[PDB]
């Protein structure tokens, strides 16, 4: 009878999924972020909060009465600064895709070369930028990631984050600590304490049980980032299990017993349980397809493909020059020649070549030290093309299928469940 709520705060709106213990969906829904008042110093944060309340309201009351645990994900490196005593958000959030170049040299002056913080969009660059604006009483401020802040709205215990959200500020999930080069700086006093994703923080606040009818013993758990929640939704849990996201671009994630980080290729690892999620991202993918054909042309041409026969066409499908993974060449040219007169042959060549690139990506992760890929689940638009699925299975020489669930909010609900089970 106990249910488990996960929310996903994405780039333009929030979503929620409520599951039972067996992962069956009892309720789900979405809301776009409302506008905020021009004068609101909170900016987008005020909207996010509104969305939180809206989503909670959207859950059927009979479903809310059964919800035993809550987790949620948010966007990576979306950074808020609060006064520790009042809880006041001291400025507009630093959004996931917002950069603080002004802080990057200082960060490079304390962090290891090619550490993942050494990027203008990193949480740490944002922290250092804010710090250096010398706000009065800044030493009484605290940093929260988007997810941490929304969760804190729910449980009332200030300053807790997770292994995943905290990565871009410099937290090391392997030693479960912030490194001395970070702790040696005064803004380190703003850093949140860090737990594993999907672990209990505290009971849901009485305000929410009173207003929405959640049971008194409902708990609130740490979250994760939306990318990782989305991966979790697939329920790939063993090393060698992989999820390929086939969308506008191509991105892969591979579960591994061994941590892998390599700046040459932009390869980075997050911690999950006792494992490492190793990610890599290519500029190839569906964008060039839809650039070349209509969606109607795409499915109609797809129906004419024999996926069990390989294309002789060697393409590197790109819209413009440049690749970082699985080839580190910022000048890498698109290759779409020769283009056969048959659009079916052309399409087959593109799909097959993207499969080649995907395979090469998994091989590179393996060569960098990851557990070798054994099976590939598929997310993104590309997943609904079964001809492409069969092509990929043949070219990769591995079993390939659709992931069953891919929504971040579904993965967040799995974290809520994990937290409840652990807490029990």
């Amino acid at each position: 009878e106990k249910l488990y709520l996960g929310m996903d705060f994405g780039t333009s709106g929030g979503r929620f999924t409520v599951i039972d213990e067996q992962g069956e969906i009892k309720a789900q829904g979405k809301r776009e972020y409302p506008p905020f008042m021009k004068e609101e110093s909170m900016g987008w944060a005020s909207s996010w909060k509104a969305t939180l309340f809206s989503l909670l309201e959207d859950i059927p009351v009979t479903v809310r009465s059964l919800v035993s645990s809550i987790s949620l994900d948010g966007t990576s490196a979306t950074t808020l600064i609060l006064n520790s005593e009042s809880g006041e958000v001291l400025c507009q959030p630093y959004l996931y895709n917002q950069s603080c170049p002004d802080a990057l040299p200082e960060v490079k002056s304390i962090a290891p070369a090619n550490h993942t913080v050494c990027s203008g969009t990193s949480t740490l660059c944002k922290l250092v930028s804010w710090w250096n604006t010398e706000v009065p009483n800044r030493e009484s401020a605290v940093l929260l990631h988007q997810a941490d802040w929304l969760l804190w709205l729910l449980h009332g215990r200030l300053g807790v984050s997770d292994y995943n959200n905290a990565l871009k500020v410099g937290y090391d999930p392997e030693s479960e600590s912030y490194p001395s080069w970070l702790l040696g700086q005064p803004y380190s006093q703003l850093l949140p304490k860090v737990q594993a994703p999907g672990t209990s923080i505290g009971n849901l606040k009485e305000s929410f049980t009173r207003q929405f009818g959640f049971p008194d013993d409902c708990i609130v758990c740490t979250g994760t980032t939306d990318s990782i929640a989305a991966f979790l939704a697939a329920r790939a849990t063993e090393p060698g299990k992989a999820v390929t996201s086939l969308g506008s671009t191509l991105a892969i994630k591979l579960l591994s017993t061994k941590r892998v980080d390599d700046a040459r290729y932009g390869v980075y690892s997050h911690r999950l349980d006792d494992k490492w999620l190793v990610g890599g991202a290519s500029n190839t993918g569906g964008a060039i397809l839809r650039q070349l054909f209509s969606d109607e042309q795409l499915e109609r041409l797809s129906q004419e493909i024999n996926p069990m026969v390989g294309s002789p066409l060697d393409y590197y499908p790109l819209q413009s020059s440049g690749e970082r993974f699985p080839i580190a060449d910022p000048n890498l040219a698109p290759r779409l020649l020769p283009r056969p007169e048959s659009d079916v042959e052309f399409l087959h060549g593109i799909l097959e070549s993207i499969a080649r690139i995907e395979g090469k990506g998994y091989k590179l992760l393996k060569e960098l030290g990851a557990t070798e890929a054994e099976e590939v689940l598929t997310a993104g638009g590309g997943a609904k093309n079964d001809k492409w699925i069969k092509i990929r299975q043949r070219v990769l020489g591995l079993p390939v299928k659709k992931a069953v669930h891919t929504e971040a909010s579904y993965g967040a609900s799995l974290l809520a469940l994990k937290g409840a089970k652990q807490n029990s």
